């Protein structure tokens, strides 16, 4: 009857998993992949989940939801650092700029998400005139879901 902690640990993973829509492969992969940058492995995982090409797009205001942002990337409309990145699993890093493709600017789905913008993180600079977002810095926990805890998920790979 009383669920032990072993169940609460994976439970947390279930949430952070169906959160921004992180597939399992991208979850385990993005994981052993985050252990590359130094700075609390957990933090890294919480930093890549947002770096997701789709996340950043939706985070700014070019799409209303992942169904809208994800579709934008695939449409090779987002120009990273001035380069078409129709790859959603790709990853962006400081110094790179997210910019909507010209022909892909009258997109109603975007013109509609531009208004839905009313809260852009501090490390993301959104340019409305040229519709260009810039990764001016890395994200922090003061903005990522706080009701989440990767620890119980950290030792999970040590099992």
């Amino acid at each position: 009857m009383k669920l032990s902690e072993y169940g609460l640990q994976l439970q947390e993973k279930q949430k952070l998993r169906h959160m921004y829509g992180v597939n399992e492969r991208q979850f385990r992969k993005t994981f052993e992949e985050a252990g590359k940058m130094p700075g609390k492995h957990g933090e890294n995982f919480m930093i890549l989940l947002e770096s997701r090409l789709d996340n950043l797009v939706y985070r700014l205001g070019l799409a209303r939801t992942r169904r809208q942002a994800r579709q934008l990337v695939t449409h090779g409309h987002i120009l990273v650092d001035g380069s078409r990145v129709n790859i959603p699993s790709y990853r962006v890093k400081p110094g790179q700029t997210i910019a909507v493709r010209e022909k892909s600017r009258n997109l109603q789905v975007i013109k509609e998400a531009l208004e839905a913008n009313n809260y852009i993180p501090d490390y993301l600079s959104f340019d409305p005139e040229k519709m260009e977002g810039t990764y001016t810095r890395l994200p922090e926990r003061s903005e990522l879901p706080a009701e989440i805890n990767e620890a119980l998920i950290v030792e999970f790979y040590s099992r």
